Order: C-alpha cells, then sequence, then structure tokens
C-alpha cells in the first residue's frame, strides 16, 4: 500500500500510464473492506492489463521488431517460458516483468475459483508479486 | 448477427454467458467509433468469458469443490499456456475447459497483434471473433444436453 502510493508518483513522470494502473490496485486495496472477493477480481483484471500494457511498451522500446505476423508467435514466445537479441535491456525487464504479473494473476484466478481458504494470503502474494515487478520496470526506465 | 443469434438462445441456456455475448455485440455496433478502444474491450471480454466458463466448470463438477489444493492446481493448468484439460471432468465440463481454454489463446493472440501494430485489427478482431463464437456455441450446446 505505502510502497504503491510512492511507486505511483514515481511512474507519474516516468510512465503515467502504469502509474493510473498502480493507482486503480490502490483504489481495490482501498475498498478491499468493503467486498474482499470484488478486490481479489479486481486485481485480477489490473494485473493482466498491466502485463499487456509491459508487453506493448516492450515491442515500443524495439521498434525494428514490429514483420508483424512473425511478431505474433515471437510475443507469444515472450509470454511464456529465448529473448531476441536485439531486445533492448530495458525491453528484457518489462517483457519478464509482464510474465510474472500474468502468472501472479492466474495463480491468483486458480485460487478463488477454487474456494481456497486464505484468499486474503493469496491476494497478498500477488499483490507482493505487481510490487516487485513495479520495481523493477521503474528502474529500468530510469536508466534508459 | 451469429450473436445475436446466440444472444438469444443464451438467455435461456446460461444468462450470465449471454450478457458477455452482449458486450461483444455492443464492441463491434460501436468499432467505427475507437477500433484500439474496441480491441480492447473485446481482449478483456474474452477473457471474463474464459474465468466465467472455468467457474462453471467447477459448477458441473462438485466433487473438485472437496479439495481446493488440488483443484487451484488444476485451474492454475487451463489457465497456463499447456492447457492440459483433465479427462475425468463431466462431458459438459470437458468442453467448457476447452473453449475458456480457446478463448484465453485467441485472447493473447489478439492482444500480440494490437501490441504488434498489425494496423488491420478488423481483420485481427474477426480472427478472435471467429473463435470466440465457435466456442460459445458449443458451449451452449453442452449446457443444453446437460439439461436433458
Amino acid at each position: 500500500k505505502e510502497e504503491l502510493e510512492k511507486l505511483a508518483k514515481e511512474l507519474s513522470k516516468v510512465w503515467p500510464e502504469l502509474g493510473k494502473l498502480v493507482e486503480e490496485v490502490i483504489k481495490l486495496i482501498e475498498g478491499r473492506s468493503k467486498d474482499p472477493k470484488a478486490a481479489v477480481e479486481g486485481l485480477i483484471e489490473t494485473m493482466r492489463r498491466a502485463a499487456d500494457l509491459l508487453i506493448e511498451k516492450v515491442l515500443e522500446l524495439n521498434p525494428a521488431l514490429k514483420d508483424p505476423a512473425r511478431t505474433a508467435a515471437l510475443v507469444e514466445r515472450l509470454l511464456a517460458g529465448e529473448i531476441p537479441s536485439f531486445l533492448s535491456e530495458a525491453g528484457r525487464v518489462l517483457a519478464e516483468a509482464a510474465v510474472a504479473m500474468r502468472e501472479a494473476a492466474d495463480r491468483l484466478r486458480a485460487e478463488l475459483a477454487a474456494g481456497n481458504e486464505d484468499l486474503s494470503a493469496a491476494a497478498d502474494e500477488a499483490l507482493a508479486v505487481f510490487v516487485e515487478a513495479v520495481r523493477r520496470v521503474a528502474a529500468a526506465l530510469l536508466e534508459h
């Protein structure tokens, strides 16, 4: 919570599109007590859209990677499980962060669907992945 | 128009899925206003449809509700790129689970085209639309046979 508010201020000048997604998670946490099941579902949506936003930025930071049909199977290979040699350093960190958010959102979805008891602990594990991935993205963009 | 015929039939077989199909229709009629926003809406709606199909799978297979640890690993294998459909599910459960993977794989593919600057979003959206329509038909039919 306190770490996300700090990251949203940094992203407001570094990557305001991602900063608005951090503010979305802060809103979901702020209204968590009203409905924790809706907060978990909202967190799954935001982390998926955050992972999609990260992949989009990787292709933007590597414009020459955009034959479009060739890129299709390449984005799918970069969202699961090597990295192309021409991919910029910032593109590597942001692509890895997108994978971590996707796996965390999928695991959180599986815990919610199966009726896992400790849903709050399951959401805290996904929040910890979202915080750590946003930190690595903010650091790579600063050195870029 | 195919979705309109499906939305009518879904309002009896499964109203929740018909609601999501109606959201896809609205994203198509308003596609002229903002194609980029229409594609991003179709991606999230197809993913929501896949989350709805998986919930119905567990509802139709209540034996999995007894062990949340094994079922959580089962759903996580469905959401992943592996997409290993278990063979012990019910007939409707297997069909809906495969349709959930097909919707998610088509949603990721449409995202890949959008992030790649395909510029031909109508062709890309029509391809993901074809997977969505065929998956919805298999789900509506499977639930119709299950209710008899």
